């Protein structure tokens, strides 16, 4: 399976599944700075799934590793902002992270395999 471009639609489909997950609700749009006026004191680089989808659709990711770095930032920002590891939003983040990591592993493996095949000779 040596298609160098296949990751893009695989990531589109995975984002569609994440948007259907009730657990993505806190993370579908940029964090509410009116509700959380201290947010930017703690979070240097806000990230959300709508920003990830728009970056993908703009053609502004070169690899699935770059998309994976932005998705992981959503999960670290939620951890950086939680007052407790027993919070509803952080708890949703941990389940969604597990789901994402389970699904992204084959996308990354296939892509890196395809690049190695392209450079084989
Ligand atoms: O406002 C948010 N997101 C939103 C929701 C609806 C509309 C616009 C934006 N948030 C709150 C801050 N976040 C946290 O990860 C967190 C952990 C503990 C408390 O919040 C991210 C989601």
């Amino acid at each position: 399976s040596y298609d160098i471009q296949a990751w893009k639609k695989q990531c589109e489909e995975l984002l569609n599944l994440i948007f259907q997950c009730e657990d993505s609700e806190p993370f579908r749009q940029p964090v509410d700075l009116l509700e959380y006026p201290d947010y930017r004191d703690i979070i240097d680089t806000p990230m959300d799934f709508a920003t990830v989808r728009e970056t993908l659709e703009a053609g502004n990711y070169e690899s699935p590793m770059e998309l994976c770095k932005d998705v992981r930032l959503i999960f670290s920002n939620s951890k950086a902002y939680t007052p407790s590891k027993r919070s509803r939003i952080y708890s949703m983040s941990l389940r969604l992270s597990a789901f994402f990591e389970e699904h992204i592993s084959s996308v990354l493996s296939d892509y890196k395999s395809a690049l190695r095949f392209h450079k084989r000779n």
